[PDB]
């Protein structure tokens, strides 16, 4: 079998009497009665057994020597199954899937049993479950902190083509997994007033809501390095919830004691969108509150604060837990005394800030009536940090009035408002962007003003993604094909696939890359009707766009152009066409009304062109329900060319485009995010780039975009829009797309028509190139071979050395 | 050491390691950094490890042999707590002992960290508790089924001498000894409506509920027996719980599933009384309908129903599942399509109904628009039963109109309800009372015109208490002793203990019976200093009444008496006196006024009493907080005299007098309940009876009962009247006790005045008796040697025999 590891003799005695043990013990059941669940719940106690004594010693060993932290706080971990992963960063699957197999079961079919820890939206969330990877893998003294929802990103059900929502129980059977930890316990405040006495303000009358943490643990890739990643969980207290007196009922004190505990109950479902309803600044503060006190308690034990930042990092995954800033000072000032000003100092050094996206809709801006009523001391703080802020801002530029006013922390207007990304800025001592052009157009645009107040903060981390769930995992073939000529080091050090670039004439190798495509694309047509049902020819070419969807994103270009190719096909029946299966699939907000009518689109065209008898087998539209992790999984190694399509300067990063690189696929895409390190890194000439760039973009907007000129000039893209109009896609309500017509036609933000033309033109070329297998497969054979800069040890270690402060490390611990 | 079992060299190693590989795999922690509570889940993992196997087996068998399986349905089960009670019937208690001392722990510390199962209110909980583990005991295949809290009894606090009550999150740190069984969940109905068609009645567009259930095992005495307590949980569905489309907010859904679950989240403190809310009715259906569907499951499994009854036994403790007789009916007519009369004759052979009291504020009476509401078609089924039922009483007693409408299950009047009780006796083959004297009352009074409708119905089953966790497990010193002199047998054969009398002259044994006593008042005494903190006499004479708080069990007349007492002592301070600590603990539910204030008069006697210099160490009145079963094992072992004194004819039965019988105090009481039947045993002169007899209290209602008759006639009594109205025991408020003296001169239902007199004079003799130390002793001796017949297995064996057709057996099943 592959390399995934030795199918030692003890190893797999061991492991199948563990089995045994767990299944009797554990499960409480006998080979009788046991459900394929019984048996993979046996499997993952006995897989997590094997690291626990990791877990020990890696935490035992940072409390001894003593090294600087890094606390990645998010409000998102988006980590999927981690059965698979665990078994692959012990070097356990072969070994396991021996044992199972002797014990006459099936591991690949216990594994789909396991639940997605769905606790992420998109992009935001995956990467810091790639980081967390990282950080273990490069040996950092990592800790992940966050929220423990007990419902993640809800299931994706498409019901006469439309999308329905429904709660995603994941922990309704239990997770093996994560370890209660009611001993570090910690009480977090709400509402209450400011006392202003003698020595300091105090924050008093306040409402208490408990956060019991819950450890998951995240070992390194081979090394014997497990982390942990701790998620809060919220509790009412015993008493006040109850014992405050005089009438209510005593049944009715308890029903209500969930309405604290909602704190924690559900992950807001928004991507690049910000809502600002109460129960989210409650997760806000809830998370940042809770965490603090644990970082604080574990330093005081490792008072001056002096070195507190010599010894903590704390990194910011956006403006989500941005109150860590205020709250940090209130502490400092108001529990441990100590002045502004060296407050201030310790703040801003241990604090860093990510940018995850340019979008006005997606920045936070808190209404002051809201953090005044929840949070009154953190307000009374910020107005304080604003004023001194401003106070340097007016030293450094006399007279620059607007100046003033454009960056403040607090907006003035309808209702006044608190801008979160400014708070960071000013409290942080770096400020990053997720790629080079993102990082650009920070400094450039949105945050002009303060990269002239303070240039040394800004700086630039493109993302990566993780080599280990992203290759080794979900393309065992592809990994192992890749090793029989280079050897295993890449995995933790992805820079050495530019070792395959002396195969790329290599006729074995050129045959075996294809062959594991093939074999991906025939594993993937096989699940589709297994769990979906509705056959899909595997010899086609699989155009796939995964993402959340998005406006921004064009899936609704994506659409045009399917269109197009059916109009061709009908115009010119027996013309040959290169087969094509398209696949298109994301979850939608649901009060997001254009995004849920792009799915329904989608769906429609299917209908249509699905049915069509002219049309064959050349051309089929398919939505993928539920998108999510474990469905990227399986997906991304059968994808032949990836869909990176969003309008030039909006897409901050992607990432998705970097698991599809390492992956085999082709991208055609705009020059947007990662996707120019991407060129550039494998040649212009090895890519399928279309559109615009960003210039072409503020052009336009100079200009003045109308889309009836496009509509004007283009007799294919009009024939498009009347069909739409007309109801040629929807017979029983021909005016059910009315909005989305409306809107292309008359409020386009992201200028679709625009780069309509090039993108077809540049389609016919991805079509005329797949029509040469072998030169396709060179061609995939030179991104693969420098995809190497896109792990995300190479994005961590870069974090470590010019943020942190910290020096990677591939040492093992010493043994389990 | 005792007989808590052997200490063998082989598995005392085996414990230890075991406990180690707790301690690191399941805990994940080192002895390090290891707190008490993970070396109590350590150990409690590492016996219930020994139970698995016999649970395993014990389970297996059942489904082999296929006997008739006993299902015991009730809303409460007090439990306690289980891992002492475990290693007691594993034989465990010394290998567990010797083991943790190798390790350098206290066992004894460790077991007080376990937190208390309260699943119940009092009585009627624990009765559930000490049947199943007879039923174990005795071999009989039974599964107690009920629902599982989140939060059980409430946890009482007295502040300023007022009872403060706290949520019970008894769950917090996680349950080792249940297992949740997610394979078997199960759909509940709730609302809807009834549909009448062509080939039956349909119950249409109804809310679902699911009922997720968990295991406890229920190990009998060293048997290898492991029985099943299944408790439900309720869980929302994903679907409509969401799915129920157009409006209303995705993220508010969500929040909204906790209104489906609130069905187990609390139990209602209600003890001896009846309150009608929707909630409490949500509770009984949902127990009922999941519990039958798993019985008739099972049943399947093993379509003709005829043997249904012949495999099938459900009991209904109280009328609280009273809903299972027209939900039986629901299923086999409206699912099953049995014809009406086969389907009543199945269920009236299955069911038997349990009745606990006969005070009118404890019956349940449901009003009739809420059944209407809530469960349609069992409100049809209901009044079809009734039709049916009022036929066979008009064709038996011919033109006896009133008896008609007396007999009725539905009540007439303000609102009409709905008569659980006549339910029960109408679809039940049996109806007993739990003790002599109350199943008496049952066919002389409240069920009357059943019983003469149906005599051969009403049995009498004296309810009993179990002696492993009401000897062994909290007196090993009493048992001990006992095992010395007649052996081990007794434990699973009380009515060996009879034996004893033949050492009643022995003055060894008279010797150790008094030291015992002496050794377990020593420990109360330093657990209440350790505890709760301001020392007691452990010389002095422990009387003792623990209890719900009630006006029936009538702790007010222990009231008067504590402070005829003082004023004695205070009338002639240099008089010697026996010295007594008398302690009274319960709890009140949350809206009794009266009981609340009765605690507070309690509170307020012992401020002035244990103040007053004169009385010294003669006279100590202490509330004893928050009392539960594991603060039962404690006192009940170290009382002297047993307060049992509730005014006769109401008590049905009572079990804490047996629990005080069993352990070496003498009882002062009336002729109530169960306490006739042991002064019957002991012989009248070893028990201090006195007041009212039922025939006495009745001939006080022909004439009227005048309290001021009393008052007039009694000046010790006038001058403590006297001292509770001008604030003799409340100076700061003077007219805090109005409602007590208003309710017991003008309203007292439960003539507390007219056992005044020939309470005190009791207690004078009984004083006597404590002055003869040699004496007291041999009358305890009497007690014990004669209390045998109040065990639970002499109980469930004639509830097997009588009620069930079972047979018993303590046969040892094939080891584990
Ligand atoms: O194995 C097959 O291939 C199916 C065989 C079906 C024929 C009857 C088998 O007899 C059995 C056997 Cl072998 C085992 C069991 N039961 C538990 O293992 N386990 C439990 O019941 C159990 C499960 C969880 C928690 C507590 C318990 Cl006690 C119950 C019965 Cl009835
Ligand atoms: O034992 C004493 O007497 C106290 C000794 C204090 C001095 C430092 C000891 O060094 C240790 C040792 Cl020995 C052990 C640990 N940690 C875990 O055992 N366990 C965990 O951290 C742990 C606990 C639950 C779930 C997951 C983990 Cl990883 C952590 C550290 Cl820092």
């Amino acid at each position: 079998i592959s390399v995934r590891g030795l199918a030692g003799v003890e190893n797999v005695t061991e492991l199948k009497k563990n089995f045994n043990r767990h299944l009797h013990f554990t499960l409480v059941k006998d080979r009788n009665v046991a459900t394929p669940r019984d048996y993979y719940f046996a499997l993952a106690h006995t897989v997590r057994d094997h690291l626990v004594g990791r877990w020990i010693r890696t935490q035992q060993h940072y409390y001894e020597k003593d090294p600087k932290r890094i606390y990645y706080l998010s409000l998102e971990f988006y980590m999927g199954r981690t059965l698979q992963n665990t078994m692959v960063n012990l070097a356990l699957e072969n070994a396991c899937d021996e044992a199972t197999y002797q014990l006459g079961l099936d591991m690949e079919e216990l594994e789909e049993i396991e639940e997605d820890a769905g606790l992420g939206n998109g992009g935001l969330g995956r990467l810091a479950a790639c980081f967390l990877d990282s950080m273990a893998t490069l040996g950092l003294a990592a800790y992940g902190y966050g929220i423990r929802y007990e419902f993640g990103i809800f299931n994706q059900k498409i019901c006469g083509g439309w999308q329905m929502e429904e709660a995603d129980d994941w922990l309704r059977y239990g997770n093996p997994w994560e370890k209660a930890r009611p001993e570090f316990t910690l009480p977090v405040h709400f509402y209450g007033r400011v006392e202003h006495t003698s020595q300091g303000a105090k924050w008093v009358d306040t409402q208490v809501v408990l956060a019991m943490p819950y450890d998951t643990p995240v070992p390194g890739y081979r090394n014997n390095v497990v982390n942990t990643m701790r998620l809060w969980s919220a509790k009412a207290p015993n008493d006040f919830n109850l014992k405050d007196f005089n009438v209510g009922g005593y049944i009715q004190a308890v029903l209500d004691r969930n309405l604290a505990e909602n704190i924690s109950r559900v992950l807001y479902p928004n991507d690049n969108f910000f809502e600002g309803k109460e129960l989210r600044l409650k997760q806000e503060y809830f998370v940042v509150a809770a965490t603090l006190q644990d970082i604080i308690r574990r330093f005081k034990s490792s008072t001056n604060f002096d070195a507190f930042p010599d010894k903590v990092a704390i990194q910011l995954n956006d403006t989500h837990p941005s109150l860590a800033i205020p709250e940090l000072m209130r502490v400092l000032v108001d529990l441990e005394r100590l002045d502004w000003d060296k407050a201030w100092e310790v703040t801003v050094k241990t604090c860093a800030y990510t940018n995850h996206t340019v979008i006005p809709e997606a920045l936070e801006r808190w209404p002051v009536h809201l953090l005044e009523t929840l949070l009154p001391r953190h307000l009374q703080i910020i107005y304080e940090i604003n004023q001194r802020f401003l106070n340097r801002v007016a030293a450094a530029f006399p007279g620059d009035v607007d100046r003033l006013r454009r960056m403040s922390l607090v907006e003035e207007g309808a209702v006044k408002r608190i801008n979160m990304a400014h708070l960071c800025i000013a409290g942080s001592h770096a400020v990053n962007g997720v790629a080079r052009i993102h990082s650009e157009i920070l400094k450039k645009t949105i945050f002009k003003d303060f990269y002239e107040l303070e240039p040394h903060k800004f700086q630039n981390k493109t993302n990566g993604i993780t080599p280990r769930r992203w290759l080794v995992l979900c393309n065992p073939g592809l990994a192992e094909i890749i090793a029989e000529r280079i050897g295993e080091e890449y995995i933790s050090d992805l820079d050495q696939l530019r070792k395959l670039l002396s195969y790329v004439d290599d006729e074995a190798f050129i045959r075996d890359v294809a062959k594991v495509k093939q074999e991906n694309k025939l594993k993937f047509a096989a699940y589709l009707e297994r769990e979906y049902k509705v056959h899909i020819n595997p010899n086609s070419l699989f155009d796939v766009q995964v993402k959340r969807i998005h406006e921004y994103k064009r899936q609704l270009l994506n659409c045009l152009h399917v269109i197009t190719l059916y109009n061709r096909i009908k115009k010119e029946p027996n013309k040959f066409v290169v087969p094509r299966t398209v696949m298109i699939g994301g979850k939608a907000a649901p009060g997001y009304h254009m995004a849920k009518m792009i799915i329904k689109l989608i769906t429609a065209i299917g209908d249509v062109v699905n049915h069509d008898p002219v049309v064959g087998d050349r051309l089929r539209v398919i939505f993928l329900e539920n998108y999510r992790v474990s469905l990227a999984e399986k997906v991304i190694p059968a994808a032949d060319l990836s869909e990176q399509i969003s309008t030039a300067g909006t897409e901050a990063s992607g990432t998705g485009n970097m698991k599809f690189m390492l992956n085999g696929a082709l991208t055609i895409g705009t020059m947007d995010g990662a996707n120019v390190e991407m060129a550039e890194e494998a040649g212009e000439e090895n890519f399928f780039i279309f559109g615009m760039r960003v210039e072409d973009v503020d052009r336009l907007d100079q200009r003045g975009y109308n889309a009836q000129e496009y509509y004007d000039r283009i007799p294919e893209l009009r024939q498009i829009i009347e069909q739409l109009s007309s109801g040629f896609f929807s017979p029983k309500q021909p005016d059910l797309f009315k909005d989305i017509v409306n809107m292309l036609m008359h409020h386009d933000r992201f200028k679709v028509f625009a780069d309509y033309e090039e993108y077809v033109k540049c389609q016919e070329r991805v079509s005329a190139l797949y029509k040469n297998p072998r030169e396709w497969t060179r061609m995939v054979i030179r991104n693969i071979a420098t995809s190497g800069k896109f792990s995300s040890d190479r994005t961590i270690a870069q974090y470590a050395r010019e943020i942190w402060g910290v020096e990677p490390s591939r040492q093992r611990l010493p043994a389990p």
